[PDB]
């Protein structure tokens, strides 16, 4: 993992401490800010890392194929993704998308270590550490009514709030040269040589509301575009649909 800001530094030791411990973590943060990446760091750290680390986006699936999904379904069996992360973790991204319907489901399954199997088959109990990711603030969703206010009393148990690249912006040109050299690799260029004060300029004066993915897509393409280590990249290609 790139980053020498304090703030990502800080998440790292946060992530240390919480990582042995059986209890849900809520991951906060910006698309491309690395929550998965977290999520994974938080079961590998953790006394789970020999079991699965399986991940699910909740906003992907409409509401009927997110409640199969997740707590599996009977019409033989199809199981659904607390089952298969049993003795792991389950990384749940964009929980916020996750219908008022999902949301009572899992609570339950939070608190009584168990998922329903409708009637023939008993309950399944399961064994799973939880870890979820979001860009939304939850607490006011759950003031509009579209975030359950229990689940979200339990399910916080800790917060990591992941900081944009913006609020990074000591790592915006570390891992910049770190991309740009990956690419010059790619492209057999001897040499990366540099970017000159425009291009630095440009780089940190935008937002990157994609962050690291953003990122590296952007450097990736403008060293490319570049194509020479006989003189310092120049023009940073934010956006390729003007050009
Ligand atoms: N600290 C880091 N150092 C190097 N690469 C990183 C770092 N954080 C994220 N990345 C990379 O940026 C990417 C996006 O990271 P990812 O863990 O998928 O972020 P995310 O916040 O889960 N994005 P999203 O799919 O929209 O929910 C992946 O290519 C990475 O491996």
């Amino acid at each position: 993992l790139l980053g020498e800001a304090n703030s990502f530094l800080e998440v790292l030791e946060q992530v240390s401490h919480l990582a042995p411990l059986d209890k849900p973590v809520l991951i906060i943060g910006e698309r491309g800010t690395g929550k998965e990446l977290i999520a994974s760091r938080l079961h590998y750290l953790s006394s789970r890392w020999q079991g699965p680390f399986i991940s699910l986006n909740c906003a992907a699936l409409n509401e009927n194929l997110l409640d199969s999904e997740l707590f599996g379904h009977e019409a033989k069996r199809h199981p659904g993704r607390f089952e298969r992360a049993d003795g792991g973790t389950l990384f749940l991204d964009e929980l916020a998308t996750a219908p008022m319907m999902v949301q009572e489901k899992l609570l339950r399954v939070i608190e009584y270590g168990e998922l329903e199997r409708v009637g023939g088959s008993q309950p399944l109990q399961v064994n799973v550490r939880l870890v979820c990711a979001t860009n939304a603030d939850l607490p006011a969703m759950v003031n509009e009514g579209t975030f359950r206010a229990d689940l979200l009393d339990r399910l916080a148990f800790d917060v990591v709030q992941l900081p944009p690249l913006r609020e990074r912006e000591s790592d915006i040109m570390l891992m910049a040269e770190y991309f740009a050299i990956q690419m010059c690799r790619e492209i057999k260029l001897p040499l990366f040589p540099g970017f000159t004060e425009r291009a630095r300029e440009t780089l940190l004066n935008y937002r990157w509301p994609g962050n690291i993915r953003e990122l590296k897509n952007v450097v990736e393409r403008s060293v490319y575009r570049h194509g020479t280590s006989d003189y310092p990249l120049d023009d940073i290609i934010i956006d390729p649909f003007k050009r």
